[PDB]
């Protein structure tokens, strides 16, 4: 009976205690001091829960079901955990007063039936016009992050890299992120943020002599090396003659512009390699009028392959026609401090590329993380096409709806359905709370104010402290994450109480 | 703070544990054992607090108000503790939710307000006529006592022994109980309890030879001697001369047959007194053909002067026409092995009594008891004139009138009115745990089968275990006692909340 059971919903009860203080943007923040004296703040619940010694079960079964995902956005985690130690919580005081905890198992089942189809005839549709709304649901993303800079040119340009990247997969949109490139440099500001329509290149040209802008470039994508790789490097050499080392290292001279002229009987305008380009085939591309690269990402041939129509080639005696790549206009432009090449005009219109610039060393690397889970979101509000108001709406609703529902379910079943509800808005509790407000005269103030049916988006605005609609002040978020959440939480909640005992080893 | 508080309710809800399993029909005796080791089994609340030392004020304080009553008719004592306690205990359970004690209040305030006349607005006019109703409430009052053979015959007999008594005064009904005698013979059957019209004289007639019985008889309520009181009664005897002797003992039982003569100067019929007869005096009031009876009580020549319209006669020189007392008949009858007068047919038609009989020794007590407590309790409705349902009825409406109400009445007062009716269906629970089944399904099966006006005198049948109605199976109770039980609980509980510090000298 209550014996082994308390330990386990102990271990829940503990979890939440490490996420409590973070939900929201007013949320605390959580310092994390790594072995060799590094320093990491953060109230990211995934980190807090994986980087946690864990050693009960429950804690764990709990955990793996809260934390993770099998879908790309990383959205909900601190909300499927909480909840999940809330609803557990609740739960606890049933037992107390002696009800089955088998009743409480299909009492919690009933009420995730209805709060689940409470969500879906309620979503407003949004599609890929509804362009002046993605630009809100995104601002609802970034809002949270470390950004400093305005938030209206990051919620911009993620807008229309989605919409670029769109394309009706079965008469519906689908979106894939991998034609979108996402380049870095701290220092500048945010204003100097951008969309280029094409694919750059973060190494720049081998000499200046070869063309600033070429027209027409008929592009030479080459993994092979350029230049020699030292007989020697294996073991030290067994030539002991200065004339056979000079008829050799001639020979392998001669074998570059092999290479070279192997590549140029193509007739491409542009070679760019992601191993070197030797001194004499540099001079060699130049007395030719070529404009070549040198040691470049192969994470950006790759890039500029499937933009372009070119395809990688890694031997010289394979490349044809049929491996060139094309675009308009190829340049080499300064990037702060760098140069760099970009090859807009490319062939695929989906293929783009983002330059994000400002702020210091580590906050550019979370300025990359906020836009890149910011671009994510919308593709996937493009892909679903669902989208509710946050600040908690859906979940009042879910609560009342279901208050008014439970009088009719049934006997002891009634209580675990009245719990549901009660274990809900103790989130939004927790919620008002951190947010500097009485919760329960917050709650009571909402719960009166979205009792009749046209104040249906109604929640409390962080900052102005008082019962308003967060839809029309842009506070809308997917309403597939905040469904699942409810979905892998009660899941997880229903877990706990399905433990009878523990007999171990 | 915490301090005092924690303290008087823990006090508080203790007394509570002390009575909760003795509520209501088929509840378990309390054994009560004297310093002399004296046993008393009972389950009289007011004994159980009143015979126990308290140590605590807070308690003291509660109970005094709960157990106390002003009114002739007790009841509902176990439930003004109950409540009480309950109330208090949900209070405790909200300071742990955090409202403070001045909300607390307001909350109980507005929730007793509203308890109140919807005990009002819901009652029914029992008047002088409705005697097939007053029959209930005697039933209603006996059913739960340890004695219970022949209570129909007792139930009978207090609705005929109270419409007599009955009297329109301030033009409206009022019961003078004190006209009603009530007098107690052990042994027989107990059916062979009845209701005379009249007063009963235990002690028997002075000779046999005097008459069986007068018709219109002329009563003589004599209090003086007709006895003789001897001299050495005061002192030691001075008087030397035999002849002196004689003459002072001869003149004082001459003054016997002087004061006979002198009460019979008024034209007497029936003589009864409260000291004995001088053995001259019996054989001269034979001979006259009195009627006499010799050595009664007191209490009794007064209860039988203002039922036959005399006066109990202490100075003989002031007997008169205005002293004495008329009667239709008075005889001397046999009652088991208790030979006594009876005194039918008094000239006043209120002055009437109970004569009791049945059981042993210790039973037949506790049927003056229980005839006690079911004379009253009609009597209190005659005296009032709203009778309600009984069983959890009138409970159960209270508690769900108010539930549905709290959502509209304000915050955190919300809270306070909500647990105010979760401490009423409190009480019925305890009830239902008393008879053997589980208190949440038949409490619930209540709350959905009450929602329909059909049913409002519906309650749960304590021997078959399933919800009914009250009315129709004949449990009706007191309108007004369960009114002034609220008044006083939803007090003392504020009381209790009202204490911040204590001093002690
Ligand atoms: N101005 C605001 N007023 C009220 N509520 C707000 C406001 N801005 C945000 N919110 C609400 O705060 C909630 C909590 O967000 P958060 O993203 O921290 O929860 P989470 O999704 O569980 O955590 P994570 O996103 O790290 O997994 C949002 O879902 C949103 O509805
Ligand atoms: N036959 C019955 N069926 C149902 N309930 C009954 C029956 N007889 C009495 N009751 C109920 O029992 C309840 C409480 O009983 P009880 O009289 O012991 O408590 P109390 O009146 O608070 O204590 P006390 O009478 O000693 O002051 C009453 O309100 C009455 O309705
Ligand atoms: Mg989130
Ligand atoms: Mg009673």
């Amino acid at each position: 009976g209550k014996e082994a059971v308390r330990a386990n919903i102990a271990a829940v009860k503990a979890v939440e205690e490490a996420l409590k203080s973070t939900y929201g943007p007013r949320g605390m923040d959580k310092m994390l001091v790594d072995s060799l004296g590094d320093i990491t703040i953060t109230n990211d619940g995934a980190t807090i829960l994986d980087k946690m010694d864990l050693q009960h079960p429950a804690a764990k079964l709990l955990v793996q079901i809260a934390k993770g995902q099998d879908e790309e956005t990383a959205d909900g985690t601190k909300t499927a955990v909480i909840f999940s130690g809330e609803l557990v919580k609740k739960a606890e005081d049933l037992l107390y007063k002696d009800v089955h905890p088998t009743i409480i198992i299909s009492g919690y089942k009933k009420a995730e039936e209805v709060a689940l189809q409470t969500i879906q005839e309620l979503a407003q549709t949004v599609s890929i016009n509804d362009t002046d709304l993605l630009r809100k649901i995104a601002m609802t993303s970034l809002s949270s992050k470390a950004v400093a800079g305005a938030r209206e040119y990051i919620a911009d340009i993620v807008v229309k890299a989605v919409t670029q990247v769109a394309e009706l997969r079965g008469d519906k949109w689908y979106v894939d992120l991998d034609n979108i490139q996402i380049v870095k440099k701290a220092g500048g500001s945010i204003n100097d943020t951008q969309l280029v329509y094409g694919i750059v290149v973060d190494k720049e040209v081998v000499h200046p002599g070869m063309p600033k802008r070429l027209e027409n470039a008929k592009i030479a994508l080459i993994d092979a090396s350029l230049e020699v790789e030292k007989p020697e490097l294996d073991a030290e050499i067994r030539i002991n003659d200065p004339t056979q080392m000079q008829k050799f290292l001639d020979e392998e001279e001669n074998l570059i512009k092999e290479k070279v002229d192997k590549i140029l009987a193509t007739g491409a305008n542009v070679i760019i390699c992601q191993k070197g380009i030797d001194e004499v085939a540099q001079s060699y591309l130049a007395k030719k009028g070529v404009l070549a690269v040198r040691r470049a990402k192969k994470s950006d041939l790759e890039k500029l392959a499937r933009a372009t129509g070119g395809r990688v080639v890694s031997n010289i005696d394979e490349i044809s026609e049929q491996d060139l790549g094309y675009a308009s206009l190829i340049e080499e432009r300064k990037v702060g401090e760098d140069k760099m090449v970009f090859v807009e005009g490319a062939k695929n219109p989906k293929s783009i590329s983002i330059l994000i610039r400002g702020g210091l060393e580590r906050l550019v690397d979370e300025t990359e993380r906020a836009l890149r889970d910011a671009l994510g979101t919308v593709a996937d509000v493009i892909k679903d096409g669902r989208a509710i108001a946050g600040g908690g709406a859906v979940e009042i609703e879910i609560a009342k709806k279901l208050r008014k529902y439970a009088p009719q379910v049934g006997g002891k079943e009634q209580l675990a359905v009245e719990a549901y509800a009660n274990a809900l808005e103790s989130l939004v509790s927790i919620l008002i709370e951190n947010a500097g407000f009485d919760p329960i005269d917050l709650l009571m103030k909402l719960r009166s104010t979205h009792e009749n049916e046209n104040n249906k988006w109604y929640g409390i605005d962080l900052y102005a402290g008082q019962p308003v609609d967060m839809w029309q002040k842009g506070v809308i978020e997917p309403a597939l994450v905040k469904m699942n959440a409810i979905k892998a939480a009660t899941e997880a909640a229903t877990l706990v109480l399905r433990i009878d005992d523990v007999v171990s080893a």
